DNA sequence: GCATTAACATGCC
DNA sequence: GGCATGTTAATGC
DNA sequence: GCATTAACATGCC
DNA sequence: GGCATGTTAATGC
């Protein structure tokens, strides 16, 4: 029914795969440990039973960038070699379940629906990243930040009297990483939005005091203002 | 064994799915016709038996951008709604095969390997677009153009005496669309590369006269030179 | 560091 | 011959 | 239009 | 208390 993500965190979780972790291999990591080491070739799907993984790509010159965050019931779909150098670290004590190709056949023979759940999980990732490429080719950095707050507000902002609240803990550093904008530009833009009384990004909530202005500004070509 | 793409054209073709098009629905399009209309909700996988599709996303303000090109044995993995407005046009007379969820079950009951072929096709797309996001966040437009020619040369350039040839018909307009660089910047960069005798992009071949210089320049922060 | 604009020139079922 | 692709330099976001 | 740099200030298992 | 996150303005790619 719907394969969408506004942010690259907890893409299409598959809670029913917890009924089949006995067909796969349990593997616990300590906080701070590598689930996937730089240069490690992975050929398993990795189901996250409990915890939190940060998953990054590393370029040849050593540059490192965020791809996504993974939480409980997330799926790392690295069953085959891809050409990318991936580094995935446990942000907390984390339980995984490693599903090889053979082990997946065993799961599908028991439950043919899990096939389509995995397709949904992949589709969601492709829809996210393909749009993000096209969005970066269409809107300027500062506009992409406004567009993110508008879309989170539309999709998950709760009306609370005069305002909308987005119940979400989200740092400026991550906003920058997700939107591809320098963290100092992120600080500047939020300063503006705050002092103009449009939006306040707090520790655990973003509060939108003025959605129609937020939206209007997101429709311009810059908000380096 | 390998889920890679340097360019968003002909991602992981699955030639064996042509053995199962009788389980799905044949649908022929004329050149210039919409395979997916703007705003059309698609819930089928669409296998391209013969021809060529150009597949674009359209934003709310009407901006339109390339996602990818599809050729024979390519797969459009839109089995479920995604939230994106997609517009896909037949660039030539094109035969498709539409596979619903029910129809895919029928295919998998006959050949369990087709499951994993589809996973490979999805993985390849996710690896492409996820890297492209991270690359646009890491390298400047002009550098991304150099990096593309270097990687195509590495991956598919054939040594021909003094040179490498990449046997590929690729317009400046598409290079721009793929790399997210204005077509006039693309023209400028190629002018430079040509007159410095590094590389010549012709109608049906790119010729690299100097791979080590190409590579060296791709390692700098700009080539607006 | 490059997008944009503009005015112009060459390619092409 | 008409519309799509490519060219070059200047201006400032 | 914004990344970068820099020098500084506030947050935090 | 130490290292990570956030702040603000200036400079020019
Ligand atoms: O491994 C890669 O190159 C990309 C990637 C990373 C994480 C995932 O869950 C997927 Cl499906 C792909
Ligand atoms: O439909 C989308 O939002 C993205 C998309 C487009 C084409 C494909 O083949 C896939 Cl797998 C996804």
């Amino acid at each position: 029914d719907f394969c969408g993500a506004i942010i690259p965190d907890n893409f299409f979780p598959i809670e029913k795969l917890r009924n089949y972790t006995q067909m796969g291999l349990i593997r616990d990591f300590a906080k701070g440990s590598a689930v996937i080491m730089p240069g490690e070739e992975i050929t398993s799907m990795i189901f996250l039973v409990e915890g939190k993984i940060k998953l990054d790509i590393i370029f040849e010159d050593g540059s490192e960038k965020l791809l996504y965050y993974a939480g409980g019931n997330s799926l790392i779909g690295k069953l085959y070699p891809t050409g990318n150098n991936i580094y995935a670290t446990a942000m907390e004590p984390t339980r995984t379940c490693w599903f090889s190709e053979k082990s997946l056949r065993t799961v599908f023979r028991t439950d043919e629906d899990m096939i389509f759940e995995i397709f949904k999980n992949y589709l969601t990732k492709v829809a996210y990243y393909a749009r993000q490429v096209a969005e970066m080719n269409t809107y300027n950095p500062t506009i992409r930040i406004l567009r993110l707050f508008y879309e989170l507000c539309s999709s998950q902002g709760k009306r609370v009297g005069d305002t909308y609240e987005i119940t979400m803990p989200l740092s400026q550093k991550s906003i920058g990483e997700i939107t591809g904008v320098h963290h100092v530009t992120v600080s500047r833009v939020l300063a503006s939005l705050k002092r103009e009384n449009i939006l306040d990004k707090k520790k655990n909530k973003i509060i939108v005091y003025n959605l129609g202005e937020l939206k209007h500004l997101s429709e311009q070509t810059s908000y380096y203002s």
